[PDB]
RNA sequence: AUCAGCUUGUUGGUGGGGUGAUGGCCUACCAAGGCGACGACGGGUAGCCGGCCUGAGAGGGUGACCGGCCACACUGGGAC
RNA sequence: CGGCCAACUACGUGCCAGCAGCCGCGGUAAUACGUAGGGUCCGAGCGUUGUCCGGAAUUACUGGGCGUAAAGAGCUCGUA
RNA sequence: GGGAGACUGGAAUUCCUGGUGUAGCGGUGGAAUGCGCAGAUAUCAGGAGGAACACCGGUGGCGAAGGCGGGUCUCUGGGCAGUAACUGACGCUGAGGAGCGAAAGCGUGGGGAGCGAACAGGAUUAGAUACCCUGGUAGUCCACGCCGUAAACGGUGGGUACUAGGUGUGGGUUUCCUUCCUUGGGAUCCGUGCCGUAGCUAACGCAUUAAGUACCCCGCCUGGGGAGUACGGCCGCAAGG
RNA sequence: UCGAAGGUGGGAUCGGCGAUUGGGACGAAGUCGUAACAAGGUAGCCGUACCGGAAGGUGCGGCUGGAUC
RNA sequence: CUGCUGUGAAUCUGCCGGGACCACCCGGUAAGCCUGAAUACUUCCCAGUGACCGAUAGCGGAUUAGUACCGUGAGGGAAU
RNA sequence: UCUACCCAUGGCCAGGGUGAAGCGCGGGUAAGACCGCGUGGAGGCCCGAACCCACUUAGGUUGAAGACUGAGGGGAUGAG
RNA sequence: GAGUGAGAAUGCAGGCAUGAGUAGCGAUUAGGCAAGUGAGAACCUUGCCCGCCGAAAGACCAAGGGUUCCUGGGCCAGGCCAGUCCGCCCAGGGUGAGUCGGGACCUAAGGCGAGGCCGACAGGCGUAGUCGAUGGACAACGGGUUGAUAUUCCCGUACCCGUGUAUGUGCGUCCAUGAUGAAUCAGCGGUACUAACCAUCCAAAACCACCGUGACCGCACCUUUCGGGGUGUGGCGUUGGUGGGGCUGCAUGGGACCUUCGUUGGUAGUAGUCAAGCGAUGGGGUGACGCAGGAAGGUAGCCGUACCGGUCAGUGGUAAUACCGGGGUAAGCCUGUAGGGAGUCAGAUAGGUAAAUCCGUCUGGCAUAUAUCCUGAGAGGUGAUGCAUAGCCGAGUGAGGCGAAUUCGGUGAUCCUAUGCUGCCGAGAAAAGCCUCUAGCGAGGACAUACACGGCCCGUACCCCAAACCAACACAGGUGGUCAGGUAGAGAAUACUAAGGCGUACGAGUGAACUAUGGUUAAGGAACUCGGCAAAAUGCCCCCGUAACUUCGGGAGAAGGGGGACCCACAUGGCGUGUAAGCCUUUACGGCCCAAGCGUGAGUGGGUGGCACAAACCAGUGAGAAGCGACUGUUUACUAAAAACACAGGUCCGUGCGAAGUCGCAAGACGAUGUAUACGGACUGACGCCUGCCCGGUGCUGGAAGGUUAAGAGGACCCG
RNA sequence: AAUUCCUUGUCGGGUAAGUUCCGACCUGCACGAAUGGCGUAACGACUUCUCAACUGUCUCAACCAUAGACUCGGCGAAAU
RNA sequence: AUCGUAUUGGGCCUCUAACCUCGGACCGUAUAUCCGGUUCAGGGACAGUGCCUGGUGGGUAGUUUAACUGGGGCGG
């Protein structure tokens, strides 16, 4: 659950962390880690493409099962439930009956000792994959795909994931979690139950060493940048700089969606926040 | 209790000194407890009693005089 | 010497000067203010003042209540 | 309708989409801020989301008290009648202590249809920082914690034994006119309304579900303000208790 | 060794005073107001949160110590 | 005249040139292809010339010369 | 090749204290919560050298040095 | 005909003056004397004391420089001075590797890049690949040597990489034993194709009865003078078309008739393949990795003891009970302890881009055995009758021969087991090598041993916290890694010392101011000053006791006080270690204790000396308020380190995935190999209370109904 | 007040005196609620004030041993 | 625009054959997430790309910001 840290320290005194009770192994799977390295927030050429980012915790890369279409048909027992921190969601290693281990995102309340099917016989308890085909409308979904056997891409946020609307003719309607709906082929892959890890919500930060860790640099405001710098630069004491608050990239605040996409037509409405 | 914990010779045993007399009265060595919500330790007031006044009684108030003790002698100690 | 409380009339100023333990007494005709008489109480003492009890069953053990005047804790489990 | 979790239903409001359909719709004691001519109101079809369950529904049931009601499942507490097999003084109340607790309020993270503090306008008045109208931010919903106060009322602590009745309701055992249908008649215990004796009370009033007559223990009160306030102590992140 | 007096240093209690401020009661009479007592002209009150010179107003929940029907 | 982008002609009473524009007459035939001679230039070689300098001049360099040296650079850059 | 940032591979931090969760025992409960006792060394923790900085002062400022030296000064298991 | 006339432009280049024989001669260590060479001696050489560093100011490496290394010659030029000296200059000499560092081995970040994509062009990308150590695989010590070089040369003993000899164990292809397995003919899943039977619920072609009455025909009443219309009844009709029976056809379950078997009855274990032994550009294992922390066993190493050799040092006493010096010895080859981990066979299954005896998984059997295997410090033996050493003899720039003892104990690491174990989150590279499996071959390979043989190229001197690198210098600066002795000590601080190297290149004198580095000072203690700037002061260990406030961690080492030296006794005490010996057994490099021996803190008494017993060095000033910033952090290298920046806390907005935003005229890459509890942007800055009012202006987001307007279409009039 | 010109505002505490400081008043030229407001345990080589000790910072300087300054010997600079 | 004859472009719904696909499966390939080809599967006469133009456009660029003045600037 969550465990809240003492104060020793003036630094650790409001850190408290999702303890992560949820852990089974300690030492990952040695076969499937691929090399990786942090790059940095620099791209191969050089230049710094994203600020605020980069340096701190060198980690190794573990390939996910993501699009898990290759074998069906065939049973999976939990393996171990570990701690892969390349996302906010966990992995449990699953041993298949053909003797093939792939790592697979961890649903919510995932405990070691149930059997996953991967398919179309596949039934209703998490874990399982299986096309739009045979799941019932109005379930929970995640780690949804876009097209019948291209790689799944969205609905893996930990604790709230794309709801199944309803569907009619070849298109299926998906709803997502800002409340939108996005229409989908009927035959794309998903998987049924929400995403484990919805305490992570509650983490608190703590200091500024996590951070470097986590990835991010520190975030230098406009108000004190140098004008030439920025266009919110400049000031003798404290200014918001004059003017409406805008990216010193050169673009403001405002609409930044490209239309015309080939799945905007597949798109009802856009998010609306804050109702 | 608009005072909840107090105490370290403190508590208990043994061996010594001590005093007219037993005794942590004093010393050494052993064990950790005794006192505590059937009000401890703290805070304010005040000499106690036979008596006096009041009240049918219960009770309440009080310690004039006398008398039975207690404590003191400008303040604090000590001893022959 | 108004009623509590046995003892009243006149004269002098009228929301002034003043009385007083509770109620309370004077705004031109006061048995309640001041003076006279008159009467009452007490008496070698007479009142005022302060402390204490009684009435105070007003801390109710004898001897109070908790619907509205003051009061049933919000209600249970339950240690001593 | 005792509690908790999950699943599920319909009606209604709002919003969105698409027809039809035209200049008004909403409003109060009267009108204007409000939305329309960019197509409102109305009305049909579909969808979305949130809250709450109209009738049954009552001076009726349960819970110790706050309170509790759309269905379905899952698990569970309390109470009642008969046989009375068994335990054989285990009963009661309970200072300090501990647990539960209306609404509002606070933190974190979600939800948010309707309603609605605050705040804007429009209206009345000499005056409105209100009552009225149009909007609507917390909150009202969910999970985890918190505060622990209400005219928390039956303004009456609990338990036991006794003391005349009448009239309804609910639950269960029996017996007899006996169709053996019948609130038929009778006996019994528990719960809950109303009116009434003796009695009590200053009166209103209570009256077997006592404020009647007693026993056991517990809390509370000693004229009104000051004041349920200052200081001190305890709890709470704070409001605060 | 003990030992009264004296001096070092910080904790409690009783206090006395202290600019100014907060609150309360008594004066009497004036302005601002209509709050409550009759369905007091918005039923009252209680707990709670917000708002306003002021009594108060509103939201939610609770009682009738509320009158008509 | 040429180019980017769109349109788009005739085959001889066809065209475009004749310095926004055309009737009659006037001069040449576009979308295909190349072609020596006069010209510009001199890192190199030969032969000469100079009212050009004679070692702070003349090329940075008559001599260890783009050497020493400075600068990690493109490079800069000596005196003798 | 300094400095700013990042990437990958190695290395560095003497010594001394502070004592979270967790763990077992005895209380507490019906289960808790909680209460003490023994292990724990978690900490951008503490004191303090190597190391990295540069707060004060003095000297120097045609210095030993085109930014230091000497006394003190901060971090010193980490944003190093 | 002029490059034709200089005195200046903080002019240019060369030369030379004064300031002037003035300042300085480069640190916190310091010298003096004797003898020697030399023409000259503080500075060089040799001897004795003194001084300084000694986590260096000693000894090695990497980067860097390249002859500064050694020897001989000389001292005009250089060394801040003379210099016989030098890192000066001239000549000669000096660097020896299968095993130490790189290449023939492989990869990370990243660079290059055939084809290819994009780009007027130049070009930019990246695939297959190839490069790229700061990484990984893979092979040493003791002693000795001359005037300079030693893990390289020699002695002594080995190792592991790679080529060959052939004999000995020994194996099939061309014979054939084994284990099996699999692609062929004849039918069945009471389940249940098709006429029914028993039981149950409902109703299409309205029969009976009642009721409501689209509309029609009307009887009686009311109503306006009669009319519309309203009230009750009758005849239907139903705004609102079944029952009954039979043939026939279809639909639902039964047994059975022809075709679908209980894999063999002959053949064809006759013929065709083959597993040795090498075997992959391929497949799979292994190789393969964090931070922190404690405990245990050991080692380097240190201190004492036995033993071994020597000692009489002009001083009062100690001639051996005392003192000084030794008291060493590797790699490798055996043994496999403490310790860290892990279980064994049979059969089938297709999952690993083809096949598998390999890697996984499921059925079963065997297993809690210190069974079995791997790893693994250390100790012991060999290595070693060897080497070396304290010292004895002749012999001096120096060489030679001989050569004693070589054990116990204890302390003890930051070193080894350890790439381990326990725990944390912030969850910890790649490939080569190695083991093994098959695909594609195949008539000769596989294992040991006597023997002679063959193993490439390059670096190898010297300096390296400095006069040899970077700073223009023989510069008070900077420079990464490895060795870490003794006494006090918590220690790598600090003080003094060993090994070892220096007194670092200007000196000799004179009580001047004055400047700089320090010490002390009557008495007052901040009266100077902008400020207690600077100075001064406390400072260590163990105890006793510590407030206001608070986020219950803190504040706090709060403040303050006491003890601290030496000797003796308690004390042949307690503690650790551990021999002989004892106890025991799966007998071994075994568990228990441990007299003796060694080391050892702590306390209480008694006594003693000084003014002072943490006496040196080293080593917090404390307390009270208020402002800003929550704190640790970072920055104006070289005038400013804060209240600035940043950081965790929150808010808002934009982001639906070849996402937003980027770098790039583009491919492409980052974002991210992440996916709205994630990413970017902006503002504030922990935490508590909160965060009021305003949408005219400017931005952003919605609705474009009206008017304005581009380009392109369109050809009225008019001129010629 | 890091915002206040008059202003050393007025009033109270500290000293002999306090234009600084601390605590209040509001007459806020020209505070103010995410260019955030008010407090806040802890920290700070931050800012300001007071206190005990301490001292040559001072009253008021004195002496002492260093390294220069001085003379001699050797070499031998520059700003202008 | 020349309710039974005419006015050539707009608005929509469709299908694949242009076009698109960072969708799948094969191949070059013995190894290749590049690239190229085929098939299947999704969007589709749209998106994309030019040419012209209208808008927005301190992100970027080149500039300007007078003189007189009893010092300048503010005043005139
Ligand atoms: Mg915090
Ligand atoms: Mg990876
Ligand atoms: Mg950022
Ligand atoms: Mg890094
Ligand atoms: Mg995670
Ligand atoms: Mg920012
Ligand atoms: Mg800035
Ligand atoms: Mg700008
Ligand atoms: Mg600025
Ligand atoms: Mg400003
Ligand atoms: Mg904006
Ligand atoms: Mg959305
Ligand atoms: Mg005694
Ligand atoms: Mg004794
Ligand atoms: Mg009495
Ligand atoms: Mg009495
Ligand atoms: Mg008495
Ligand atoms: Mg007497
Ligand atoms: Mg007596
Ligand atoms: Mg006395
Ligand atoms: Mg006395
Ligand atoms: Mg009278
Ligand atoms: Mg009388
Ligand atoms: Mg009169
Ligand atoms: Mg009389
Ligand atoms: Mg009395
Ligand atoms: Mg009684
Ligand atoms: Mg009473
Ligand atoms: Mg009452
Ligand atoms: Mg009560
Ligand atoms: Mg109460
Ligand atoms: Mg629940
Ligand atoms: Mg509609
Ligand atoms: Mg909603
Ligand atoms: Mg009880
Ligand atoms: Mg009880
Ligand atoms: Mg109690
Ligand atoms: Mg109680
Ligand atoms: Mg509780
Ligand atoms: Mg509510
Ligand atoms: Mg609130
Ligand atoms: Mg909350
Ligand atoms: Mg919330
Ligand atoms: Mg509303
Ligand atoms: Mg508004
Ligand atoms: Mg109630
Ligand atoms: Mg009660
Ligand atoms: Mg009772
Ligand atoms: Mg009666
Ligand atoms: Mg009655
Ligand atoms: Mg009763
Ligand atoms: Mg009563
Ligand atoms: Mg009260
Ligand atoms: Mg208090
Ligand atoms: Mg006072
Ligand atoms: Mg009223
Ligand atoms: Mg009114
Ligand atoms: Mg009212
Ligand atoms: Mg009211
Ligand atoms: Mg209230
Ligand atoms: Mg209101
Ligand atoms: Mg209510
Ligand atoms: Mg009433
Ligand atoms: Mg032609
Ligand atoms: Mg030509
Ligand atoms: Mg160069
Ligand atoms: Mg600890
Ligand atoms: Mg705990
Ligand atoms: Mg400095
Ligand atoms: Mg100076
Ligand atoms: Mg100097
Ligand atoms: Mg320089
Ligand atoms: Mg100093
Ligand atoms: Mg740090
Ligand atoms: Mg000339
Ligand atoms: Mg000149
Ligand atoms: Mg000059
Ligand atoms: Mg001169
Ligand atoms: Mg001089
Ligand atoms: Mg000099
Ligand atoms: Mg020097
Ligand atoms: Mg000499
Ligand atoms: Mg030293
Ligand atoms: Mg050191
Ligand atoms: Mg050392
Ligand atoms: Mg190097
Ligand atoms: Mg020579
Ligand atoms: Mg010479
Ligand atoms: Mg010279
Ligand atoms: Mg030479
Ligand atoms: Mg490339
Ligand atoms: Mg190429
Ligand atoms: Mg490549
Ligand atoms: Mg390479
Ligand atoms: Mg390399
Ligand atoms: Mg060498
Ligand atoms: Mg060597
Ligand atoms: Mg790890
Ligand atoms: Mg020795
Ligand atoms: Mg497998
Ligand atoms: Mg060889
Ligand atoms: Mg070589
Ligand atoms: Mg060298
Ligand atoms: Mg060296
Ligand atoms: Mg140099
Ligand atoms: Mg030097
Ligand atoms: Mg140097
Ligand atoms: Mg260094
Ligand atoms: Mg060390
Ligand atoms: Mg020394
Ligand atoms: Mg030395
Ligand atoms: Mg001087
Ligand atoms: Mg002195
Ligand atoms: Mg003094
Ligand atoms: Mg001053
Ligand atoms: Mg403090
Ligand atoms: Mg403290
Ligand atoms: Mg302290
Ligand atoms: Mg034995
Ligand atoms: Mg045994
Ligand atoms: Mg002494
Ligand atoms: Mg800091
Ligand atoms: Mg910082
Ligand atoms: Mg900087
Ligand atoms: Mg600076
Ligand atoms: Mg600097
Ligand atoms: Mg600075
Ligand atoms: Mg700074
Ligand atoms: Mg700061
Ligand atoms: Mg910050
Ligand atoms: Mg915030
Ligand atoms: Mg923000
Ligand atoms: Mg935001
Ligand atoms: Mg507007
Ligand atoms: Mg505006
Ligand atoms: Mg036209
Ligand atoms: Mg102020
Ligand atoms: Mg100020
Ligand atoms: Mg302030
Ligand atoms: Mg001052
Ligand atoms: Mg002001
Ligand atoms: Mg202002
Ligand atoms: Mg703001
Ligand atoms: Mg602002
Ligand atoms: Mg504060
Ligand atoms: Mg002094
Ligand atoms: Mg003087
Ligand atoms: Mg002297
Ligand atoms: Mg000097
Ligand atoms: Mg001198
Ligand atoms: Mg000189
Ligand atoms: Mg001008
Ligand atoms: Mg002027
Ligand atoms: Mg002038």
């Amino acid at each position: 659950g969550i465990r809240k840290y003492k104060p020793t320290t003036p630094g650790r005194r409001g850190a408290s962390v999702s303890d992560f009770a949820e852990i089974t192994r300690s030492t990952p799977e040695k076969s499937l880690v691929r090399p990786l390295h942090g790059k940095g927030g620099r791209n191969a050429h050089g230049r710094i493409t994203t600020r605020h980012k980069g340096g701190g915790h060198k980690r190794a890369y573990r390939v996910i099962d993501f699009r898990r279409h290759d074998k069906d048909g065939v049973n999976a027992k939990v393996a171990h439930i570990e701690y892969d921190p390349n996302r906010t969601a966990n992995i449990a290693l699953l041993h298949y009956l053909d003797g093939e281990k792939r790592y697979i995102i961890a649903p919510q309340g995932l405990k070691q000792g149930d059997v996953i099917e991967s398919g179309a016989n596949a039934d209703i308890k998490p874990g399982n994959n299986l096309p739009l085909r045979n799941i019932p409308a109005g379930t929970v979904i995640h780690a949804v795909e876009l097209r019948p056997g291209g790689g799944a891409k969205l609905a893996r946020s930990a604790g709230v994931s794309i709801q199944l609307l309803g569907k009619e003719g070849t298109y299926a309607a998906l709803r997502m979690p800002s409340g939108e709906i996005r229409r989908v082929d009927v035959r794309c892959r998903a998987t049924v139950g929400e995403v484990g890890n919805a305490e992570q919500s509650n983490i608190n930060w703590g200091k500024a060493g996590r951070m470097r860790w986590k990835g991010k640099r520190p975030t230098v405001r406009g108000v004190v940048m140098n004008p030439v710098d920025h266009p919110h630069g400049g000031g003798e004491g404290k200014t918001s700089g004059g003017r409406h608050p805008v990216s010193p990239w050169g673009k403001p605040e405002g609409r930044t969606r490209k239309p015309n996409k080939p799945s905007d037509k597949l798109i009802v409405r856009r998010r609306r926040t804050g109702k």
